[PDB]
């Protein structure tokens, strides 16, 4: 299964850098984005549902769901939204211009804070606050299930999925965590920053743990 | 307390007797397009307060609170939402064209489900299906709180509020329910339409209700 390559437009390697290259403190704002989103794309399927019920059923259960994988140092972020078919994860996660990105790094300069990256409508470049490489798995009703991935440097590939678990439909963003943000894969403090800043989400937010038979 | 008169846009009298004088069969559908406004007064107070905290302290709750009031004939809606100054209750509730007025009319003519109204951006003109007459009390934090009437005339007034229990920040739907849609007064028809067609709201759904001490 081949791997097309794409280059992401300039500003938004300019932005990747301005955040895997920051000092900052608020690092935890990287989940309430994620959950943001995943928000957004249960809300456009189920909007598009009103005229055409037939699109939920490839997945009836509206959903986010959290799964740390520590053996493998990454941690999921799963919704039954939309999705994003090929066209789309190639046009909207990187080869086009973000109205917002050029005037986010203007007012971060500023001093304004990261936290206010999701009001430029860039705030999915914010994983890059806790991760050095990112998956992004989708299935939309109108294609089939691709991967798009990125480790912040100019390009970014897109694959026909051969090797994931079948989503019925929606967006899996696997983080592959740095060495220094380990934290995120515990479920103490996932549940802390849930709590935070994601209080009026609502879809159920599902958190997968792993425990020993005693 | 002196009112003041404004006419309706022509579209917009149209619309609202092609709702007065529907047979139609659905007509609970008119509570989920009141809960939607509200959800949607709510997001704009919340998206509003990220970059302008203060804006919460009038009323830092964030509710939808439903309240029969059977010896008036009365069912009130309210929310802690963003509320409507004088200017925005005379410009968003009927002085000025709305996009989808005409065309939600003409798909209403070729046979549409009335459901499809809040689609067409007019969702608020379905509360004519179960109320002669309205008033909308709001409080905005940026001025005094005003009510707006309505009985599906041309007309409606805008009057400064001086009547009216105080809301902290938001608005009161307070609909006068018709002699045959009394059924909306009671506690379990209230409940059973909710879960039906409200079942995604971030927001508490809070249900006033009257028991005599036995
Ligand atoms: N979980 C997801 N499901 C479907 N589409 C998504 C998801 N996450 C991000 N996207 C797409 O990426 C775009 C960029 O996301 P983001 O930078 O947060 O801006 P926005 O404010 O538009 O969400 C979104 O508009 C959306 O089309
Ligand atoms: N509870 C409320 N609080 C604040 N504004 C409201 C409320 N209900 C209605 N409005 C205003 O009236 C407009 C018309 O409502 P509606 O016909 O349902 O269309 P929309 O799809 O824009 O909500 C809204 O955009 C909003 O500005």
């Amino acid at each position: 299964m081949a791997s097309e390559t794409f280059e992401f437009q300039a500003e938004i390697t300019q932005l990747m850098s301005l955040i895997i290259n920051t000092v900052y403190s608020n690092k935890e704002i990287f989940l309430r984005e994620i959950v943001s989103n995943a928000s957004d794309a249960l809300d456009k399927i189920r909007y598009k549902s009103l005229s055409d019920p037939k699109q939920l059923e490839t997945e009836p259960d509206l959903f986010i769901r959290i799964t740390p994988k520590p053996e493998q140092k990454v941690l999921e972020i799963r919704d039954s939204g939309i999705g994003m078919t090929k066209a789309e994860l190639i046009n909207n996660l990187g080869t086009i211009a973000k109205s917002g990105t050029k005037a986010f790094m203007e007012a971060l300069s500023a001093g304004a804070d990261v936290s206010m990256i999701g009001q430029f409508g860039v705030g999915f470049y914010s994983l890059f606050l806790v991760a050095d490489r990112v998956q992004v798995i989708s299935k939309s009703n109108d294609d089939e299930q691709y991967i798009w991935e990125s480790n912040a440097g100019g390009s970014f590939t897109v694959t026909l999925d051969e090797v994931n678990e079948r989503i019925g439909r929606g967006t899996i963003l696997r983080l592959f965590l740095k060495d220094d943000q380990l934290e995120y894969l515990e479920e103490k403090r996932i549940k802390e920053v849930i709590k935070r800043h994601s209080e009026f989400v609502a879809y159920p937010i599902q958190l997968v743990v792993t425990k020993e038979v005693e």
